[PDB]
């Protein structure tokens, strides 16, 4: 606290304190372990002549650097004064000393237009046309290398290039490492006035006018997108400018010009000998409205993009060939043609990201509905059966929120696939629908967020059937309200009956229904005890019900009473055994008590060459019938019985789910399938 | 070619028209792609010939294009008083607007036509009309403004004046978003016009504590555009609000200083912004702006990622400069690791922990990899991709974080596993790039440099593809993809050894010496079956993950189990047709004569009744009744010799496993293989 409470004095300008405190024993040198700040750079930078003086007395380092690798000297270049330029240039090595960036004291004086600082470096040694060296991860981009003509012309200084150009014998066509001038960075300040001094002082010493900046841009296409026919003017008076300079998306200065609706720009390129058979330009003058801009040019006179969704196909290939303006990345027409669906707010349009086809959710950018949205979908963007989130992009007015484009809904795609199956059939679509439902929900609630609006609507369905969940404009952190989570699980649960119901029931039905009403409409027991559990829950319960035996296939479930069958203690019926002891409950009445009297007749005498009404004596059963189902002497049984699966759990169909019951936290979890 | 002939109507020669107007040419024909029908060219050409021709010939000036735009509301643009003369006794509504809400009125407003609006305002044009556009715009209040507004966007201050005194506009009008017309005004990059038309609207009474996009306010704007003469404009009212605040929280005095705007900054503090809205001596400080420092002196984000865990907590406190939508510092601390161009640093992406991969912004390479990753959003296995930024000189691509590289990874839980235990986590990052690998070639990539560092692992130990900077759109070359397979073979092994063979070692090597290098003949297929995949490759990667190689221990011992089970293996019917396919024709296997390699005693206690035959059939028959039985009582004995029996079957008889799936691939006991 002793050389912290001189850095609190040097802050408040105490110079007592500071000679109070360099007497009694502080550490000049000390740099805080942050960026590296000495005393003698915080008294540099505030200008302070009197303390940085005192400091030099007690042996400050002028050489000293920050975790930028700046000296107090290169930190004066900035501050502009010139007396403290003075006070530490008899204690540096090399005046051309540069940070780990390679700015030296003589660029900090072009950064910030500090003249009477340029020129005291000027005679005492510093370099004029020293490009910046950085380290090799910057190097290897192509980045650094520029000069302080270029600094200067960046911030717009027009005293400090003047006195470049002229009484410092400055390189104009000085090259950074990536390849660009100082005109380049000339025509990038914002005010106009300045930009255009600057750029008659860089061609008039002979900068090149050829070169090429951010994407690939000219200074005449610079000069076209800034709209300032002065400055496109001070280019075309160089008659070796090429005007036919294309840049990185093959947009030429008259083509950007004619789109921008800047008449005379237009009307001077062409005088200029600019080719005007790069682009429709009439077409793009006449939707302008500028009347004078078509009737000139009418006096001097493919397509590969396929989409990858098939319902928006054809619609998509309409979206690309139409031209838009951009909002950011996206392309989007608000029209009844390139609707996809109803909202509360602002609907659901066709888009194209980054030329990628995207579902476009709209809304105003003051709702907090909207902001509800792109708050839960930036967190879920390794949630892999959530819709994949693009981004956000605003047009001023419009939130525009785009998503991964998929083809129907799962009410319509449920639809639309009704007559697939036959009615008495495995349906293993709905398995694969309801688990990917599980997934999404699940991991959702693990990123700390809850949908709050589950419905069928808000489940889609791509091209490749993968099922993914969206539609978080009511999405909340359930933080917040930890018991709020209830209610995915309560409608998980009623999409459970919807999926398993191949839609037949209405969600609306479903939703009109109380909790008993909709466990009676569900066809089997496995869908009974999954929707219970739903809606009486004990944080990753969702994970833990994706081994209930709703998820198990006809075979898993075959296999799995097979399996028990085959237990040493269940063959040999031993009353003392573990497995016997689960299985004897207390309980009301299965459907499987004496259900010797409900198997056809001749199958119970065949199997017979004991069996008693004991629940393992069944799965007993199971085990001999469903290894030696296949011999030649039960082919007349194998009749009866059918598909063996289907067969028990029709005449039982609680026996998987009673199985399941009495073995889930046991040793004999093991005969379960794998999940 | 009839409707056709309007092309004529283009080049606007009279001749022409009148010439085919009598031959039979529709006046009203609309093209069905936008409706822009003859009299609707004419009038946005201003031809004041040819709208008196066409209206000679019945053209309805009413006729409504797609956007509901009438040849009447389009002379408005225009701006020529005669066409709106010639139009006015045919329209029944001057106030007729499209379906946006755009009249004739507001179109003059638009473009600054003024002697187009005079001639409206005499004729019952509503000067203060809100635009009432369409319920899907109206809901998210959209559209509503008026001509004022229209005007002071596009800077007229010609037409703002004259609406302001002579035609009665209201000043403080508001649209469905709140907006008056000075937040409009304050939108005109002119200075000039942007400050005349807001004295006009302030001596008028304009709110001028209205909210804007963003709930800017219109001190904000003007401190956002650094204009010092609109700051001074503004605060010369009384009833301002100094201390508003934006949607971030930002006051227009914490703007001025972040900005390093020294005038502003004062002007405010002089005017009773506050001062303890910020740390405003350091924004100051770090903008190096010694006046301005003086000057002010007188008056739990928790990262999800373990590894760059305390590092995340840092570049989240640290003040750093926005790069569009990427937070990112430079330093040695966020180093993530060296690349050919820009090397991998640490960063925040919309408040997200993300890796960066930085190119420069011509870099050739760089586009490939941008390009190559929005075309694998969709693709599960491959590095989650959330979107690329420029700085003006560097491409920033920003991916999902991931703790460590399959190499780094394999290292370090190479002590997990007891020598002799299936290495299930080989399957699931084998497998994984199968699927990330595959995919990728149906978005019509591929890696071309398939290599341990360009497949990374993230906190949940799921294994994603990387590193497409060297990807190809192989349609120009589509038998290049076997060169993804081959690299794909070598990292079968590289995994599969757990990485003790170095890759570059494995890529040295030749194809037959990869191949003697699989511990097992389930790796032995595998990879032979990836370096030659054929011409017809086409997806082989996904056939390939039925092969026994992804299958359990339990799965391939319950497979060998159920083929054992089959009726006519337990009869030993020759002649059946399971048994000519496995034993057709009288064996070079290690498992012939399998009865002479196993334990005498489990040998001789399984006969308990024809004994075993030398045969496979036997063998599998010799699996099954094991299995069954194993567990029983009186076999206590018996079960200590075998151990786990999936992996004493499997040892014994390497090829066991592979000869049976050979033997019945693509037959109906295909059924016994285990679900994929
Ligand atoms: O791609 C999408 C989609 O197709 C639909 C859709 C919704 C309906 O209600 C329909 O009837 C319909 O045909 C499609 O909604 C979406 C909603 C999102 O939040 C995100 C999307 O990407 C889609
Ligand atoms: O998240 C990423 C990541 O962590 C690494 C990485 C980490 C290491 O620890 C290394 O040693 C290494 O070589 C690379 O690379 C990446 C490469 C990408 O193209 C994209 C990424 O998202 C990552």
């Amino acid at each position: 606290s002793l050389e912290e409470m001189l850095t609190q004095a040097v802050q408040e300008a105490d110079i007592e304190q500071v000679r109070q405190l360099l007497e009694r024993g502080a550490d000049a040198n000390f740099q805080e372990e942050e960026w590296g700040w000495s005393p003698l750079h915080s008294a540099v930078q505030m200008d302070s002549e009197d303390l940085v003086a005192l400091l030099l007395k007690h042996g400050a380092d002028p050489c000293l650097r920050k975790r930028n690798g700046a000296t107090p000297f290169i930190i004066a270049g900035i501050t502009g004064n010139v007396r403290l330029l003075q006070l530490l240039l008899p204690n540096v090595e090399d005046v051309n000393e540069c940070d780990v960036n390679g700015f030296t004291a003589f660029m900090e004086a072009a950064v910030y237009g500090r003249v009477e600082a340029l020129r005291f470096l000027y005679e005492n040694g510093a370099d004029v046309n020293m490009h910046r060296k950085t380290k090799q991860d910057q190097e290897r981009i192509r980045k650094g290398g520029a000069t302080a003509l270029m600094d200067a012309a960046e911030k717009g200084h027009v005293g400090v290039v003047t006195i470049l150009l002229h009484a410092m014998k400055a390189e104009v066509d000085a090259r950074d490492n990536m390849g660009r001038n100082a005109l380049v960075y000339a025509l990038l300040n914002p005010d106009d006035g300045k930009a255009k001094a600057i750029t008659r002082l860089l061609l008039d010493h002979g900068a090149d006018v050829n070169v090429r900046g951010e994407g690939s841009k000219t200074p005449l296409i610079l000069a076209v997108e800034r709209k300032n026919l002065d400055l496109v003017q001070m280019l075309l008076e160089q008659e070796q400018i090429e005007v036919n300079d294309t840049d990185r998306e093959g947009k030429t200065a008259l083509l950007l010009a004619v789109e921008l609706r800047l008449e005379e720009i237009a009307k001077l390129l062409c005088h200029r000998g600019a080719s005007t058979n790069c682009g429709d330009l009439v077409a793009i003058a006449r939707r302008n409205y500028d009347s004078d801009l078509v009737k000139f040019l009418r006096l001097h006179k493919a397509e590969n993009w396929k989409p990858q969704s098939s319902r928006w196909g054809e619609a998509l290939k309409h979206l690309h060939r139409i031209w838009r303006p951009m909002i950011g990345k996206l392309k989007i027409f608000i029209d009844e043609e390139y609707k996809i669906a109803d909202t509360a707010e602002g609907g659901i349009y066709l888009g194209l990201y980054e030329d990628q086809e995207v579902a476009v959710k709209r809304f105003s950018e003051g709702s907090t509905r909207g902001q509800q949205e792109v708050s839960c979908l930036q967190s879920s963007r390794a949630n892999d059966n959530v819709v994949t989130f693009y981004g956000s992009e605003s047009d001023g007015s419009c939130l525009h929120v785009c998503l991964a484009l998929c083809e129907y809904t799962l009410q319509e795609h449920l639809a639309n696939h009704r007559g697939d199956a036959v009615p008495n059939e495995e349906d293993e679509s709905a398995r694969n629908i309801l688990s990917s439902l599980f997934k999404a929900i699940g991991e959702l609630h693990r990123s700390g967020y809850s949908h709050q609006d589950l419905q069928p609507q808000n489940i889609l369905i791509d091209s490749k059937n993968g099922t993914f969940l969206a539609d978080f404009d009511k999405s909340i952190k359930w933080a917040e309200d930890p018991q709020k989570i209830k209610r995915d699980l309560e409608a998980l649960g009623l999409l459970v009956l919807y999926v398993v119901k191949k839609g037949d029931i209405s969600f609306e039905t479903l939703k009109n229904q109380s909790f008993e009403e909709v466990i009676q409409g569900s066809p089997d027991e496995e869908t009974r005890d999954l929707i219970h559990h739903l809606f009486h829950p004990g944080e990753d319960r969702l994970s833990s019900l994706l081994a209930h035996p709703f998820f198990w296939s006809w075979e898993s479930r075959y296999r799995t009473l097979r399996d028990v069958g085959n237990e040493s203690d269940i063959k040999t019926r031993n009353q003392n055994s573990r497995i016997l002891q689960l299985l004897q409950p207390s309980e009301l009445s299965t459907s499987f008590a004496q259900w010797t009297t409900k198997i056809d007749s001749f199958v119970m005498e065949e199997m017979n060459a004991l069996y008693q009404d004991t629940l393992g004596d069944l799965l007993k059963f199971i085990r001999n019938l469903g290894e030696h189902i296949n011999e030649q002497k039960n082919k007349k049984m194998k009749s009866i019985i059918g598909e063996p699966s289907q067969y028990f759990q029709e005449k039982f169909p609680d026996l998987v789910m009673y199985v399941y019951t009495k073995l889930q936290n046991t040793e004999y979890m093991k005969h379960f399938p794998k999940t």
